[PDB]
């Protein structure tokens, strides 16, 4: 039996792109995942968020199934291009119309709002000044962080200012792999430096909008072990740690600079006087939202792009290829406490794809995910009991959705999408789940 | 004896990144190929032009090459970076110092320079602002382009706007192969788009500041033929020609919209309301500079994204796997003259890429590419029989460079250059062009 504590935040996420479909309706402007899906050649099978789930359409029974499954709070995204069709400037009621119906239904339904102001879709209109590589971001940011807090800061109290800024800016502006699709190191570098200048003054405007409410950011997490007991392999965790985890940008938010190897590795790729924006940065922030998949086995290597290299290990693996971990969830959870004690800490998405099939019953049998989710959920319960000051645990995903660059192929709902017709069919898991919502726990 | 008409101007040509090294020195900006080839991945071997064939520091001498070879014009281009580090205001005089001596020993021995503005060196700064992407690039290559004008249009009285706009759109923001190195096909179009809108800002500014001069624009171009004579490759040959070559850009400048099957294509990527910009797009030009290297062989298939594929042939092939197709020169002259008629014609760049050895003798016997230019010439020569107006050729490339994403591998120059040392040696298509230059044609 692991009870949590009274009041923990039990809930499920999803991304507007990832669920919504129906991308330019009612006056919304393109985003850079539309003009990037829609580019032959960067997601599988062609895939792209045109329909998706059919969300826009099929919002009030999907927050029915939150409420049947009994799930207490929903973090969910806004579009920035619905509401600012350009980026700035012009407000499309419309779309602050579509997300009021959604927050308005949430709270009489009793559902905690957890709203994610930037899951990736920038307005294509803002790519074409440069997108995150361009300092002014932080004022096109701020400015729309301001008309969200204007329009829902009255009944929304949870806020988080970007999801996974490190994928965001190396995924997108170095890798190449998600939008905006480019592969420039020094771009990708000032992403990262202009993410975290737009946390900060979103931040600031945060506190003279909404005096009621908690505002944080979330980040993306991996439990980097080291291949052998050499020196090399431990730093190159160290390494790892510090520039694919939190370290990243809560060095520059709680200590006023980028953590010591992302320095060695990326200082000619920084601005000459990032240090001029360091002051500003450390806006004081709520919550931590921390995110957690998967570890990796991990190897000073000579030829590699960074002097790192992944190891294969022969453990469980989901249908990602990605290796299941639990501990690491309780690693990072301890780890986020010893390095910087934010006042709050949230685990914001945490789950698995795998290769679900309807059988001839009607269900969805994914033990698999089950064993995965109770799992992690065990060892945050350690956390809890070792002093992280862990509020809430979101799953990853309501419903199974457009994974970026797989397209549809990855399913990670704890709801079956039966893309062809729409058909929601809740899971094995989803079930599982709505029972340890309802005890509190695990047992 | 094909002889070629008076005053005919036989030339050679390069570009600054190529050539020069030295990104950095005496104050110059960084520019996206500078970012771009230091990101791993991007270029061959990871090589950069950090350092190239030092032309920064060794231009004397490779210019006194071009005058004991009796070539009578030097197409170069100047970095934007050097003049403008930060893409606008502030003017660099030690940048203008390396091209005004330049400019001056090129006239004291009487070689006639043709500057390209433009040949794909974009200053970093400007790409932090969405580069090609923003429609705000048609101000500042006025501005820069202005710069130019005013500091060397008393000497210089040859220009070219643009190297080869396809390229650079489609390349460095389609593909990704070139920098900035995106692939998103809506940002690819709009870079189309913004190419011809600063063109034509360059040339308004260039009838207003520059006393007897021409100005023109390069485009690149292949010969496709169909693989079959069946009705739907026949069409694959024709879009091929209207999306790769000059019509692409020649269209919007003579007839004031994109070519029907270009639209047909791509409609859904230009910009909204785009032909507002096409009466601007319509600045009168004085010559067409065309890129001639190879032949193609191109069939319908309705899986390709534009419905076309590339077939090989077992035909003679360059050191970049290029088809050797010298009657392409011919019809591409021809069918510009047709198509367009400009009043006025070059041959910008040709050239032939081989692994060239130095042997005992401490010369370099590339015969192979003697035949490819020989070839090209004669069927130049031809087109001037049919009544097209051409009055130059340019020969890529002096020295062997850096070749973009291939780096050092590949060898162009009718000068060797050993990198270890920056030894020249002057190639035996060096000396077989010096006889071209002398007798104004083959034999
Ligand atoms: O690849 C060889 C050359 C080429 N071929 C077609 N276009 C070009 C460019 O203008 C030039 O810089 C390249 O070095
Ligand atoms: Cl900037
Ligand atoms: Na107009």
């Amino acid at each position: 039996v692991k009870k949590f504590p009274e009041g923990f935040l039990w809930g499920v996420a999803t991304a507007s792109y990832q669920i919504e479909g129906s991308p330019l309706a009612d006056g919304a402007g393109m985003s850079i995942w539309h003009t990037f899906s829609h580019t032959p050649g960067n997601v599988k099978n062609g895939d792209t968020g045109d329909v998706a789930c059919d969300h826009y359409n099929r919002w009030k029974e999907d927050i029915e199934i939150i409420e049947k499954l009994g799930v207490k709070a929903y973090r969910f995204s806004i579009s920035w291009p619905r509401i600012l069709p350009e980026g700035t400037g012009r407000v499309n009621q419309k779309g602050l119309d579509f997300y009021n119906r959604i927050i308005d239904t949430l709270l009489e339904k009793g559902i905690t709002p957890f709203v994610t102001i930037y899951h990736w879709d920038l307005p294509f209109a803002l790519q074409l000044k440069g997108g995150w590589a361009n300092r002014e971001i932080a004022d096109w940011f701020a400015e729309y962080s301001r008309v969200l807090f204007e329009n829902f800061g009255d009944r929304v109290k949870n806020w988080i200012t970007l999801n996974e800024p490190w994928v965001v800016a190396i995924v997108g502006h170095l890798y190449g792999v998600h939008a905006p699709g480019m592969r420039d190191i020094y771009v990708a570098f000032r992403a990262v430096h202009n993410l975290l200048r737009a946390h900060a003054r979103a931040v600031k405007v945060f506190r003279e909008t909404v005096k009621d409410g908690k505002i944080g950011i979330v980040f993306n997490n991996g439990y980097f072990e080291p291949a052998s007991e050499k020196e090399e392999d431990i730093r190159a965790v160290r390494f790892m740690h510090q520039f694919n985890n939190y370290p990243l940008f809560l060095n520059p938010i709680y200590r006023g600079d980028y953590p010591e190897l992302v320095l060695e590795f990326a200082r000619e790729y920084l601005p000459e006087n990032y240090k001029d924006d360091m002051s500003e940065i450390q806006e004081k922030i709520d919550f931590v939202g921390l995110n957690y998949y998967s570890g990796h086995l991990v190897k000073f290597d000579p030829d590699a792009p960074a002097k790192v290299s992944f190891v294969e290990r022969d453990l469980p693996k989901t249908a990602m290829g990605w290796e299941i971990v639990p501990e690491g969830i309780y690693w990072i959870l301890k780890k986020v406490k010893e390095e910087y004690n934010p006042p709050e800490v949230y685990i914001t998405e945490n789950g698995a794809a795998f290769d679900d099939v309807v059988s001839e019953d009607g269900r969805v049998h994914d033990q698999n995910r089950i064993d995965y989710l109770k799992a992690h959920i065990g060892q945050a319960w350690k956390a809890i009991q070792e002093g992280v000051p862990l509020k809430g645990y979101f799953v990853w995903s309501l419903l199974d959705n457009f994974e970026w660059a797989e397209g549809y192929s990855k399913r990670f709902g704890i709801v079956y999408v039966d893309y062809s017709t729409q058909k929601r069919i809740v899971k094995d898991s989803g079930y599982w789940y709505s029972n340890v919502v309802k005890n509190n726990g695990l047992e």
